[PDB]
DNA sequence: GCCG
DNA sequence: CAGTAA
DNA sequence: CGGCAGTACTG
């Protein structure tokens, strides 16, 4: 359906460069007029049409025409040679633009340098071992592996437990770049140290290989992520996110954690034009902020039982997880 | 980068 | 806290 | 001009 190949190919490295560089806001921009040009019904063939799409603007839409125009966009051409060594350093795990750029500067150039020369953290060295597997999509079938696996032994300890793939999963992609399972009990109590018992019972049976993030100490956890594999042959190391919720947080957690992040952004965005507020445990309203949108009074929070529900109260028809890629 |  | 991530 | 989502670990 993406009638403006030629176009977006061109802007989305500009996108990727300033990412890598930290001009995020910037690259916020170019993520939003690429989605919006993947997705106009025809090819944009004028400077006034491009700019009637929303998400371009002149300045984007003048890159636009300079490409249609000569097939070439001057400004890739000038795309500092660091970038693509930057790239390539972000794609640890654990490490983003400030750590690529300090190593950048270190003079270090290759994934052999980090390795032999860089100071890593102790996530960045797992991210490092898996570089090529966390860069690997899985099929869902091997996400349904996955989620079996996890919600098998949830239920061993306690059989009450439901257990959710979300993400990627839940939206119906044909693979996955991780997988997101959501743990809940729908009595409302039982959800409390489960994180202790299920990361013991994955660990006894040798199906978790590494801990990214995992706050076992206190028993508040709400996350576990890390580095499962499934036994036999042919079988690579596979990212794993686990959250834990209570029952009356159910609906906004299955939100939050099926997404897509710009989902999830977009219907932030819309709750606080509103007074209201939506994160991963509610939807408040009555919301008070000051005039640079920052939360300066708590709200109150409203009951919703199903994701339906946080639709209705944000004014807003029904969309299912299949529809929520952007 | 866009846009209110 | 800054950095990184979901 | 200035916001662009709201959260949870790490050290
Ligand atoms: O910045 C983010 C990132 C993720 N999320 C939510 C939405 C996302 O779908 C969910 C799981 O994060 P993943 O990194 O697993 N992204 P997703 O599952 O959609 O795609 P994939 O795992 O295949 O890359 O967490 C946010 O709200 N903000
Ligand atoms: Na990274
Ligand atoms: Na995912």
């Amino acid at each position: 359906t993406n009638h403006n190949l030629h176009i977006t190919e061109k802007l989305e490295v500009l996108a990727k460069a300033y990412s890598v560089q930290g001009d995020k806001w910037r690259a916020l921009g170019y993520a939003k007029a690429i989605n919006a040009l993947k997705s106009f019904h025809k090819p944009v063939t004028s400077y006034q049409e491009a700019c009637s799409i929303p998400g371009i603007g002149k300045r984007m839409a003048e890159k636009i025409i300079e490409i249609l125009e000569s097939g070439h966009l001057r400004k890739l051409d000038h795309i500092s040679e660091s970038v693509p060594v930057l790239e390539l350093f972000s794609n640890i795990w654990g490490a983003g633009t400030k750590t690529a750029q300090m190593w950048y500067q270190q003079g270090f150039r290759s994934l052999e340098d980090i390795r032999s020369q860089a100071s890593l953290t102790t996530q960045q060295a797992i991210g490092l071992k898996h570089y090529s597997d966390f860069l690997e999509r899985m099929p869902r079938e091997e996400a349904t592996e996955i989620e079996q696996t996890v919600q098998k032994a949830a239920q061993a300890f306690n059989s009450g437990l439901l257990c959710v793939a979300c993400g990627s999963y839940r939206r119906g992609k044909a693979t996955c770049g991780d997988v997101d399972v959501l743990i809940t009990h729908p009595d409302g109590r039982s959800h409390r140290g489960i994180f202790s018992r299920l990361l013991d019972s994955l660990r006894q049976e040798g199906f978790l290989t590494d801990d990214l993030v995992s706050q076992e100490e206190n028993g508040q956890q709400q996350k576990y992520l890390g580095v499962c594999r499934l036994p036999g042959p042919g079988r690579r190391h596979r990212r794993l996110d686990i959250i834990v919720v209570p029952y009356s947080e159910f609906a906004c957690a299955l939100l939050y954690f099926t997404g897509s992040a710009h989902f999830n952004r977009s219907m932030r965005a819309l709750a606080k034009t509103k007074g209201m507020s939506l994160s991963e445990h509610a939807l408040s309203t009555a919301v008070v902020r000051n005039t640079h949108g920052c939360k300066v009074g708590p709200g109150r929070v409203l009951p919703t039982p199903t994701e339906k529900d946080v639709f209705r109260l944000l004014g807003l028809p029904y969309r299912e997880p299949a529809e929520r890629d952007w």
